């Protein structure tokens, strides 16, 4: 299946999954496991969330990674600082990758943003192999996490 | 890979995980990110596994936490299936040989959590694609990193609000 026959069944089937499900960690987790167990080549997916200061690590598919990253620090860190989404081909030429982050060579990160202009976090995958995402990760990545942030965070927060 | 490495009994395993797994959520506060470093921990840890994580009680029923594996159950009401089951009778259950959730599941493991002041906390559950994978070994094994977690994480997070 290609890159965008993939994103549209997965934004659809993450839409029906969370719009009918109260609870933010549930969706984070189910979230989580659609997407890692959906696309190859992957060995990590799942959410960072904001505690106000810096983010920690919430539902997460792959092994135990980053429990704390400061803003500023490393991909996902970059990614909250500056709120621009990171798509990044070789993490161990990314300037300021943090120890913990090593398992990956290819990461593609998604800030997440309430309506308000609050940081909710980032949603942060990662790949064993060299530059696993392209500017269509950043489209499809961006309309799962546009649907994650509308009927699951926004929707528990009221 | 690597025959002539030590090759340790259940037991000997289990407490070498239980130690990690107190080393890994000992001195991080978020209840949540210990569930998920904890299910992470145990799931990379044991071979043929298929599923590994929490359903939290939300004073009504269970709701799914962090966890390893597909999409699963979202919700479970008490008494329904062998995770409802495990909360209501507040009984650990072992099955050999498999309602719900994880299709693939050919033996599953699911361990109560409860509080020091009996408040129902939710359940772990362990899924595995082989039958008969968890003996009374992985039972008592189980146990003991699920006390790790419920005193090392919830129950210290409880006891400081």
């Amino acid at each position: 299946a290609s890159k965008a026959e993939l994103y549209a069944t997965l934004a659809e089937q993450a839409r029906s999954l969370v719009e009918s499900e109260p609870d933010l960690i549930a969706n984070a987790a189910n979230f989580s496991a659609l997407v890692y167990h959906s696309l190859d080549r992957l060995n990590w997916a799942g959410f960072y969330f904001f505690d106000g200061t810096e983010l920690v690590v919430g539902p997460f598919q792959g092994k135990p990674a980053c429990v704390r990253i400061a803003l500023g620090k490393g991909v996902c860190g970059t990614a909250a600082q500056t709120r621009q989404t990171q798509v990044v081909r070789d993490v161990h030429a990314f300037p300021g990758h943090i120890a913990c982050d090593a398992a990956s060579e290819s990461e593609i990160v998604v800030p997440l943003v309430a309506a308000d202009g609050t940081l909710i976090g980032v949603w942060d995958v990662d790949s064993p192999v060299a530059a696993r995402f392209d500017d269509e990760d950043r489209s499809g990545m961006e309309a799962l996490c546009r649907v994650f942030v509308e009927h699951a965070w926004q929707k528990a927060r009221d």
